[PDB]
């Protein structure tokens, strides 16, 4: 089946739309290529900002809200019919300090006294619910889905250690999916969001918070299981039960931001896409063909599956792609193999099923057939 140019082949979203919609997380500059609008006029039916909706890039000060680059993404997906996702209201990285310090100008996480540790709690509180206020007030009518929380369970099972944790506890959490629902009504959807949501004690521990949350009155719609997966792990049968598990609650799955890896963790990756062996990406198609079956066999709890860009060209991955090489300069990406130096994030890594020059790969041909 050959490489063929992406900008006329077979419709993705065509191929699954009773199952699921199919998006892609996306920058403001791709929204002026041609080549960019062109897929995702093609391909797409629902869209996610990539950084530009993220709690620094929004509200990078108290009082100043940048909406210009979100407008942008939120107009595109009007003018042509596509579902938006908010990533994201809260987050423990890519967050602005000035969330965090107390009227002085000091860290609230230093603070000893009890009675002004209680102040900063429903200081940051307050913040917390104006930040959201403000960004469901402006999008409730367009945008449908929302990452409310993203990581808020650490990978050691336990509630992750963040400033919003240290200083307000779980009650965060809480304000923050309250608060979108009542600024934003009933029809907008409120997501946790999360990575290894099928490896434990993470998952259990994703489980019971929800379910607690949910007892509580706490308003949830459902899980976003971010994806960002390799070859081999983890494997389908854990995505499986994973997915099931959750659906047992009551929650929508989406799947938000998948990507699949040329490399394992931490990646040893080619310096270059040419240098990538063709084996790799025969591979990665055998992997997407199981991963989409499975995703189809559970269409019915599956609302989204959003790939976490657009073409091999543009990936985060590529920040990952640590290049690994021995004393003589070459290049080294087995595992335990000797080397001497790591060229940090100068690498390569081709996770789509489109790539880098817009001509479709092994994987596409693998998830548009119905075999
Ligand atoms: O077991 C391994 C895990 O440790 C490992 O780590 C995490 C993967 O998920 C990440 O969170 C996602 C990452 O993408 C964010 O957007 C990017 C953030 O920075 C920008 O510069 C870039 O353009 C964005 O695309 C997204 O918002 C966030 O929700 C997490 O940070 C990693 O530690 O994954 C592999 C496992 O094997
Ligand atoms: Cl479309
Ligand atoms: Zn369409
Ligand atoms: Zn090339
Ligand atoms: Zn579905
Ligand atoms: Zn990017
Ligand atoms: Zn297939």
């Amino acid at each position: 089946k050959p490489h063929i140019s992406a900008l006329n082949a077979p419709q993705l979203d065509q191929r699954y739309k009773n199952e699921f919609t199919i998006g892609a997380a996306v920058e403001p500059y791709q929204l002026q290529n041609e080549k960019d609008v062109q897929m995702l006029k093609r391909h797409f039916n629902s869209i996610v900002a990539e950084n530009v909706m993220k709690p620094i890039s929004i509200q990078p000060e108290e009082g100043k809200f940048n909406f210009e680059q979100a407008d942008r993404i939120v107009k595109f997906a009007k003018a042509n019919g596509m579902d938006i996702r908010f990533h994201t209201l809260v987050w423990h990285s890519q967050v602005p300090q000035w969330f965090f310090l107390d009227k002085e100008g000091k860290p609230m996480v230093n603070e000893t006294d009890p009675v002004k540790r209680e102040q900063n709690k429903q200081l940051l509180l307050k913040r917390l619910e104006t930040h959201i206020k403000t960004i469901v007030e402006r999008y409730k009518d367009d945008i449908k889905y929302w990452d409310v929380v993203n990581q808020v369970v650490g990978d050691d099972g336990k509630l992750r250690n963040s400033p919003w944790y240290q200083i307000a506890g779980i009650d965060y959490i809480k304000v923050a999916f309250q608060a979108a629902r009542k600024y934003g009504g009933d029809n907008i959807k409120l997501y946790m969001n999360d990575y290894n949501t099928e490896v434990e004690p993470k998952r259990t521990a994703l489980y019971n918070l929800v379910k607690q949350l949910k007892e509580e009155g706490v308003p949830i719609d459902g899980i976003g299981h971010q994806s960002h997966i390799q070859i081999g792990w983890p494997s389908e049968a854990e995505i499986e039960k994973t997915i099931n598990m959750f659906a047992a609650l009551g929650l929508d799955n989406q799947i938000t931001e998948l990507d699949v890896s040329m490399y394992g963790w931490p990646p040893r990756a080619y310096p270059t896409y040419d240098a990538i062996p063709k084996q790799k990406f025969l591979d990665q198609a055998a992997r997407y063909d199981r991963l989409f079956k499975l995703y189809e066999k559970l269409s019915d709890k599956i609302s989204n599956v959003t790939f976490w860009g657009i073409a091999d060209n543009h990936t985060w991955l590529d920040s990952r792609a640590d290049v690994y090489y021995d004393a003589n300069g070459n290049v080294v990406v087995d595992p335990n193999a000797p080397y001497a130096k790591v060229e940090k994030g100068k690498g390569k890594d081709a996770p789509f099923v489109f790539g880098p020059d817009y001509k479709v790969k092994p994987a596409y041909w693998a998830i548009i057939d119905h075999k």
